[PDB]
């Protein structure tokens, strides 16, 4: 699946969320170059505002898009998987508040990178950082710890998000993940490792619906 990353290649996001009872769906569109660790995309809500703050959803919204050193690319699951792709599936606790659950199936769609999910959230305070929208527009990451699944052929993963809050705290989103082939082709089952990651946030100036554009670049490492 390697291969198939070797130059620029578009990527397609479609969201259906459900948050306490508040449905919505993002579309968004972009590209990755993997040879740089780089994704570029833009996501709209399309059916209106979205109910949660976006940073919240950026984990949710394409690891094959990491850059695997030379050394490491033994490692690589996430491109090895391609085209038929994987199911991603995730847990993300808001501390002290709600719930993620996310169920997305990666694959490519012709020449397309394609991440189709859907969002489930629940127990979220109406009043908490989430439902009330305190979070400011970033996020940091800890590493991406990534280890093999054997019995699923896959692997799990697991790292925290740390959101800002507006009164200059701090929201910790706990990710817990699996990640399990579509298809029944060998796929490259590593040994522990982790990927770091930064990324920016930013709006488009002349774009009126609710949005978010996003810049972000990941690494292998620890091998
Ligand atoms: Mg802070
Ligand atoms: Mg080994």
């Amino acid at each position: 699946g390697e291969e198939l990353f070797t130059g620029v290649v578009p990527i397609l996001v479609e969201l259906d969320g459900d948050v306490n009872g508040h449905k919505f769906s993002v579309s968004g569109e972009g590209e990755g170059d993997a040879t740089y660790g780089k994704l570029t995309l833009k996501f709209i809500c399309t059916t209106g505002k979205l109910p949660v703050p976006w940073p919240t959803l950026v984990t949710t919204f394409v690891q094959c898009f990491s850059r695997y050193p030379d050394h490491m690319k033994r490692h690589d699951f996430f491109k090895s998987a391609m085209p038929e792709g994987y199911v991603q599936e995730r847990t993300i606790f808001f501390k002290d508040d709600g719930n993620y659950k996310t169920r997305a199936e990666v694959k490519f769609e012709g020449d397309t990178l394609v991440n189709r999910i859907e969002l489930k959230g629940i127990d979220f305070k109406e009043d908490g950082n989430i439902l009330g929208h305190k979070l400011e527009y970033n996020y940091n990451s800890g590493n991406v710890y990534i280890m093999a699944d054997k019995q699923k052929n896959g692997i799990k993963v697991n790292f925290k998000i740390r959101h800002n809050i507006e009164d200059g705290s701090v929201q910790l989103a706990d990710h817990y993940q699996q990640n399990t082939p579509i298809g029944d082709g060998p796929v490259l089952l590593p040994d522990n490792h982790y990927l770091s990651c930064q990324s920016a946030l930013s709006k488009d100036p002349n774009e009126k619906r609710d949005h978010m554009v996003l810049l972000e670049f990941v690494t292998a490492a620890g091998i």
